[PDB]
């Protein structure tokens, strides 16, 4: 019961999925010229619009939309408010495809309704490790490797239908059209997370939050005050005591990063990274783009110890909406970018990042359960959500892996 899922190059079940040996394909080989050059037909009323997204009002009509209508909790409670100079970062990577940035306006009056953004990324997307051994083992290991080497590919996110347009079939529109548009640059595979079930995901992991603004996060009903608590006389101010932190960082020697970083954090970053079974390559470039200090939005500190760079952490901020309580309109989040640790227990590194984030007036901090996120949540009093972030791929079969065997973070 998938009307437009059903129709498209991805695995249909779990069963299905689970039978993935290789890497590789699902479609038919096409080329761009077999690909229609013509935007695919819609209601006379709307209109195709590509955005700039170097235009200050190109960027605030997408932020508007969103802000009033992209992800939240079933009980709308909160709402992401992706900020403007968040935006303009996350859609405009070096070398990005304007035309992959796909709008629709209603035709009369120009009024946002819909969109849809794409970005490049390279990405190593073989055969995972634990099925190349099983390859080995059957004498099947140049059909395992055939698509070892890292691909250019798309980055599907931002997917957002106006309130008002709802269940109108307008996405599975907007997904045609990106695609189309993709694969008229020679482009055939896409990467997306959601953190809803669709036809089939790769990877599955737990999201996980650290307090760091206790007596707001009750407040707003983001979480609650744990029922062992109130065998205390003062619960709330057991609560501030539990996640309290230092105000100074703890690793002697931590700065923010600069622009002379750039080699030294792309080396140890890529070292960590290639032990993954997904995860992205960075040219100098994008480490830049991706990794540099913007005020309001990216956060990136380094360890540099001798003069030498040995440790990195970065975390980006994503606001939400306080939909329902008055005394708060924003809920202000930290999210665990990259990192690497050479130097020091990666515990000892991201305490540092808890540090940092909350002498800046986060409230909360964030991670799915990738990368070693797990080696750390304990000691760092992270709990588990409620939501799972699910990983896929468009037109790549793929076996199923670990959430820790995924490297590439999701904005
Ligand atoms: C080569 C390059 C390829 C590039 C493309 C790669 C593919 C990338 C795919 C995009 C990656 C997105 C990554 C993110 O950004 S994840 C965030 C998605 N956005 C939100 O959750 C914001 C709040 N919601 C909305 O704006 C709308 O409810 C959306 C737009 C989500 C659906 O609109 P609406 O509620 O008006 O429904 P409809 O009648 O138009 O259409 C119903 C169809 O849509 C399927 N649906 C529902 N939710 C999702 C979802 N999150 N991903 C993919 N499909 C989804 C659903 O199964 C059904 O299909 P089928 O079951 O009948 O078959
Ligand atoms: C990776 N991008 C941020 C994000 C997170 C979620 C989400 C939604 C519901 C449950 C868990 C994660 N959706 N989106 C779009």
């Amino acid at each position: 019961a998938h009307a437009f899922w059903s129709t498209q190059p991805v695995p249909q079940t779990e069963d299905e999925t689970e039978k993935i040996v290789f890497a590789g394909p699902m479609d038919e080989p096409k080329t761009v010229a077999d690909i229609p050059e013509e935007p695919y037909p819609i209601a006379s009323t709307f209109e195709w619009w590509t955005p700039n997204m170097e235009a200050a009002d190109d960027i605030h009509a997408i932020y508007e939309l969103l802000r009033d209508n992209y992800v939240e909790d079933d009980d709308s409670m909160f709402r992401f408010n992706y900020s403007e100079e968040f935006l303009q970062w996350a859609l405009c990577p070096p070398n990005y495809i304007p035309d992959w940035h796909v709008a629709v306006r209603r035709k009369a009056d120009k009024k946002l309704l819909a969109f849809i953004a794409g970005v490049p990324v390279t990405l190593r997307m073989g055969t995972p490790k634990y099925m190349k051994v099983k390859a080995q083992e059957k004498g099947e290991g140049e059909e395992a490797a055939k698509y070892d080497e890292p691909r250019h590919i798309c980055e599907i996110n931002f997917l957002c239908v106006h309130k008002q347009l709802r269940e109108k079939r307008l996405a599975p529109i907007l997904i045609k059209e990106a695609t189309r548009r993709v694969n008229r640059t020679n482009v055939w595979q896409a990467v997306y997370t959601a953190g809803v079930l669709l036809p089939t995901p790769y990877a599955s992991g737990q999201y996980f939050h650290r307090s760091l603004n206790p007596e707001k996060l009750v407040e707003i009903r983001f979480s609650g005050i744990p029922a062992q608590y109130q065998k205390f006389q003062n619960p709330m101010a057991m609560l501030k005591r539990n996640y309290q932190l230092p105000s100074a960082p703890k690793n002697s020697g931590l700065r923010e990063m600069k622009p002379s970083d750039v080699p030294q954090v792309r080396r140890i970053l890529m070292n960590y990274l290639d032990s993954f079974d997904v995860g992205p390559v960075f040219s100098d470039a994008e480490i830049s783009h991706y990794l540099l200090p913007r005020d309001g939005v990216v956060f990136t500190y380094v360890v540099e110890n001798d003069k030498k760079v040995t440790d990195f952490f970065s975390f980006y901020r994503i606001p939400s909406t306080v939909i329902g309580n008055s005394n708060y309109n924003l809920l202000n989040a930290a999210y665990v970018h990259y990192y690497a640790a050479t130097s020091i227990p990666l515990h000892q590194l991201i305490l540092d990042l808890l540090i940092v984030a909350h002498s800046r007036g986060f409230d909360v901090c964030n991670m799915v359960e990738i990368l070693d996120n797990r080696s750390f949540v304990e000691q760092l009093k992270f709990g588990a959500g409620d939501g799972h972030l699910r990983y896929y791929f468009y037109n790549w079969a793929y076996p199923k892996i670990k959430p820790s065997q995924v490297a590439l973070v999701m904005l």
